C-alpha cells in the first residue's frame, strides 16, 4: 500500500574518479512491482566528465525489482524509512569503485543520496579513455547474512572496439528497520543508457530487474 505501482525518485551523487570531483542530480520514475525504471541525470558540477558514464550508471534503485510473492521484498518492506547500501566494484585492471547510498521515501517520492569514489583506473584504460559501450545483462546473487542482504555480481562492460571489461562487485543492502529478509535468490538485471548528449552531461537510463529462485 505504501509503495504504489508507479513511483518517482530524486537522486544526487557526489563523487570523484581518479580525483576528478563532480556532482550529479537527477529524477527517475518506474513501476516498482514490475521491476522497470528510467532516470534522467545531469552533471551539475565537474562536467564534462573525463571518464565513462558506465561506471556511474549502476549507482542510480532496488525498490524497483520484481519479486515473486514468496521471496520477501526486504528492500520494499524497508520503506518509508528505507535502507542503505555499500558497494565495491573491483575491475580487472585494478580500478576500484566504492559507493555509499541512502534510500528513503520522502514527500511521496524515493530520495537517493550517493557518494562515490573511483580510484586507480589506468589513465590509458577504457574507463578514463571513454571506450565503454554499456553493461551486459547481470545476475546478482543475493543472500542474507548478519542481518543484511548481500549481493554478488560478475559484472561485464562491453567495450567500443570489441571485448569486455569486467568487475567483481559486492554490495550490502541494509534496511533501517528490521523487516523480513529473503533466502538465497538471484536477480536478473539489464541496464542501458537510452539517451545522452554528446559529452554525457545529460544522460537517460533504463533498468529492468527481476528476482527469481536460484
Amino acid at each position: 500500500a505504501i509503495i504504489k505501482e508507479h513511483m518517482r525518485f530524486k537522486v544526487r551523487m557526489e563523487g570523484s574518479v581518479n580525483a576528478h570531483e563532480f556532482e550529479i542530480e537527477g529524477e527517475g520514475e518506474g513501476r516498482p512491482y514490475e521491476g522497470t525504471q528510467t532516470a534522467k541525470l545531469k552533471v551539475t558540477k565537474g562536467g564534462p566528465l573525463p571518464f565513462a558514464w558506465d561506471i556511474l550508471s549502476p549507482q542510480f534503485s532496488k525498490a524497483y525489482v520484481k519479486h515473486p510473492a514468496d521471496i520477501p521484498d526486504y528492500l520494499k518492506l524497508s520503506f518509508p524509512e528505507g535502507f542503505k547500501w555499500e558497494r565495491v566494484m573491483n575491475f580487472e585492471d585494478g580500478g576500484v569503485v566504492t559507493v555509499t547510498q541512502d534510500s528513503s521515501l520522502q514527500d511521496g517520492e524515493f530520495i537517493y543520496k550517493v557518494k562515490l569514489r573511483g580510484t586507480n583506473f589506468p589513465s590509458d584504460g577504457p574507463v578514463m579513455q571513454k571506450k565503454t559501450m554499456g553493461w551486459e545483462a547481470s545476475s546478482e546473487r543475493m543472500y542474507p547474512e548478519d542481518g543484511a542482504l548481500k549481493g554478488e555480481i560478475k559484472q561485464r562492460l562491453k567495450l567500443k572496439d570489441g571485448g569486455h571489461y569486467t568487475a567483481e562487485v559486492k554490495t550490502t543492502y541494509k534496511a533501517k528497520k528490521p523487516v523480513q529478509l529473503p533466502g538465497a535468490y538471484k536477480v536478473g538485471i539489464k541496464l542501458d543508457i537510452t539517451s545522452h548528449n554528446e559529452d554525457y552531461t545529460i544522460v537517460e537510463q533504463y533498468e529492468r530487474a527481476e528476482g527469481r529462485h536460484s
